[PDB]
This record gives structure tokens, sequence and C-alpha cells, in this order.
């Protein structure tokens, strides 16, 4: 039977980091929002192809990404910019679009949080 592979890292010590405002704003903002939402709990940890019994999860999804990875991140201050971390959001979302079709629960859940990230960026604060 399939396994799952090692989760996304979530601490390098080679990799460059900060902490700037605006990554303050993407923990205290942007994921403090989607967190709590009703439709979050598929997203807040890795995918688990094994208990799902989704053995072509892995072999279509070569980058994966998740909220609980996204947020061991912010707190452990891995990214440089504001931007690595949207980045990493968008794989989330675009993951859940390529391996369901549209329409999905699971689709529709991915849509609303995104919504909800989508407003809270839009007012993310100037670099000071
Ligand atoms: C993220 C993500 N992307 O795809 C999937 C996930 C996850 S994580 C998780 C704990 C579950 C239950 C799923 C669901 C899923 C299916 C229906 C509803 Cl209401 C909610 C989630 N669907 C799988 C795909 C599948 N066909 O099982």
């Amino acid at each position: 039977g399939s396994t799952n592979p090692p989760p996304p890292e979530t601490s390098n010590p080679n990799k460059p980091k900060r902490q700037t405002n605006q990554l303050q704003y993407l923990l205290r903002v942007v994921l403090k929002t989607l967190w709590k939402h009703q439709f979050a709990w598929p997203f807040q940890q890795p995918v688990d192809a094994v208990k799902l019994n989704l053995p072509d999860y892995y072999k279509i999804i070569k980058t994966p990404m998740d909220m609980g990875t996204i947020k061991k991140r912010l707190e452990n201050n891995y990214y440089w910019n504001a931007q690595e971390c949207i980045q990493d959001f968008n794989t989330m979302f675009t993951n859940c679009y390529i391996y369901n079709k549209p329409g999905d629960d699971i689709v529709l859940m991915a849509e609303a949080l995104e919504k909800l990230f989508l407003q809270k960026i839009n007012e993310l604060p100037t670099e000071e």
C-alpha cells in the first residue's frame, strides 16, 4: 500500500529569513481569519493519502501545501517576505482545484477560504 511523503519543511537554517510587518500581518490577519473558518479543517494539515485512500494524490500533486505547514512556517519565521507565504497559500488552493473536480464540497471549501484570504490580503500594509 502507498505511503505519504514527508511533509514540507518548516525550519531550515540555510534559508534566509526575516520578520517583516507584511509577514506579521500574514499570520495575525490572513491566517487567523482562515484557520477559524468552518471549512478550514481539510487544509489544517497535510493531505493523508493513506487514510483517505488516495494513492494517486502525491502522483498528481508534486508540491503539496497546507495551512498547518504555512502556520508552522509563519511561527518559525521561515519566510524572507510576504510573497513567499502568499505563494504557499496559492499552491494550497491550486492543488485542491487541480486534484478535485469543480463543484466538489472540497472545491467550495477552498473557494470560500480563498475569498477571505483575498479580502484580508487586499489591505496588506505598506512595507514598514
Ligand atoms: C485538501 C483536500 N484535497 O482533496 C481532499 C482533501 C481532503 S483533506 C481531508 C481530511 C478530506 C476529508 C479531504 C477531502 C474532502 C472531501 C469532502 C469534504 Cl466535505 C471535505 C474534504 N477530499 C480529498 C480528496 C478526496 N477525493 O478524498
